[PDB]
């Protein structure tokens, strides 16, 4: 099943689209999780919002200017907090001559331009805006309420973690980047591209994630010494040519307006925006995640980074291991190829 761990694309019917959790289980039955990233194109008739012109009374509280330093396919991205702005201000900069999408023919050309120009003309990214663009009425794949076991954090312990159990909006322009990372606690993510230009993604299969970590640690021994999981800083950019040179297996895919991307536990990904767009994002879980959460290597160097108590998950969903786990004896080795238990119905 998917032996090259390539990114798969799915086209559910409206009937299939109703049960979020079941559909994640299904795409894992087909091997999607091996890639680390999958694309889901929703039914033609489904839309999460009637229109998107009413936008600008929405504030971007903390836009970030992305300064990139490096050379030879290896970069560090510094995020500089700017003053709050409207979508309107963002769009104007996005579409200005200095700071709009270059003319290009094929993706491959736009990609070359990205990697050639990523240290020049620092763009602004309207990242991490708390809020949703779904209407209250929309029940299918509603990023504001996906109803997975992740809900145990909010319902059992009361804690809300912005962008993790709540929706974030991202306003992109040309050449805004997301650095190589897995999700907080090695969770799943869902990303819906509401409108605008594409977002391009790179992915490294979870079964090869340790190999990328080794590579990263090799290139930045400074950061390795100061932090157990420096990639969680979301500052490290590494080009596909670099990955290819060091034999890291990876895939690429472009997400267009109206498509969902799913990332899987321990799926390293990175990418960039083609132009003005808006994405909405959140984290979520399945039972398979539990072991990943238990085994996640967290940032040890800056505090108020995202940590979830695994206790409630182990007790409830792995009752046979709860004791072994509490006394630190567990020792389960994760098999990255195994689909989530809920997929049994389809296997
Ligand atoms: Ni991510
Ligand atoms: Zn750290």
């Amino acid at each position: 099943l998917n032996p090259s761990a390539r990114i798969m694309t799915f086209y559910p019917t409206m009937e299939e689209f109703r049960n979020f959790s079941r559909y994640i289980a299904y795409i894992e039955s087909q091997g999607a999780h091996r890639a680390g990233l999958a694309k889901v194109v929703p039914p033609k008739e489904w839309k999460p919002r009637a229109s998107y012109d009413d936008i600008d009374d929405l504030v971007i509280p903390a836009p970030i200017q992305q300064l990139v330093t490096g050379q030879s396919g290896l970069f560090t991205q510094y995020n500089i907090q700017k003053k709050a702005m409207t979508v309107r201000e963002f769009r104007k900069i996005a579409n200005s001559d200095k700071y709009c999408t270059p003319r290009y023919s094929e993706f491959e050309e736009l990609e070359r331009k990205y990697w050639k120009n990523l240290t020049f003309n620092p763009p602004i990214y309207g990242a991490d805006v708390n809020g949703t663009l779904y209407e209250k009425h929309v029940d299918e794949w509603n990023i504001g309420r996906l109803r997975t076991i992740l809900d145990l954090v909010e319902k059992e312990s009361g804690i809300t973690i912005e962008g993790v159990n709540t929706p974030y909006l991202y306003f992109g322009m040309w050449k805004t980047s997301f650095a190589w990372h897995t999700e907080d606690m090695d969770l799943y993510s869902i990303n819906y591209l509401h409108f605008g230009e594409p977002k391009s993604w790179y992915s490294v299969p979870p079964e090869h994630g340790k190999r990328l970590e080794r590579l990263a640690k090799g290139f930045f021994p400074g950061s390795a010494q100061s932090c157990e999981a420096f990639l969680r800083h979301k500052m490290t950019l590494i080009s596909p040519l670099m990955l290819k040179k060091y034999g890291i297996p990876f895939d690429k895919v472009t997400q267009e307006a109206g498509e969902f991307m799913i990332t899987f536990p321990y799926g390293y990904h990175a990418g960039f925006n083609h132009g003005f767009n808006c994405a909405e994002s959140t984290n979520f879980a399945t039972r398979r995640w539990i072991e990943y959460g238990k085994q996640a290597v967290l940032c040890s160097c800056r505090k108020d980074m995202v940590k979830i108590s695994m206790d409630v998950f182990v007790r409830k969903f792995q009752p046979e291991r709860y004791r072994l786990w509490k006394e630190g004896k567990d020792n389960t080795v994760i098999d990255h190829t195994l689909p989530t238990p809920e997929a049994a119905e389809f296997l």
